[PDB]
């Protein structure tokens, strides 16, 4: 169970990092285009 | 031990909040 749990959590961490990066760039696009 | 690490935690949170606030302001200025 330990191995499966750590694998799932690691995948989720990586996905979350990607999500934060995506949000930042799309936030910049939104602000610039709206202005 | 817990007193020192806890006051360190809250100091970290304050510093990171300041960083985020200033970055948001500067991004607004840029646009």
């Amino acid at each position: 169970a330990e191995m499966r749990a750590r694998e799932r959590r690691d995948r989720l961490h990586e996905a979350l990092s990607v999500n934060r990066s995506r949000v930042n760039q799309l936030e910049k696009q939104i602000a610039f285009c709206e202005a």
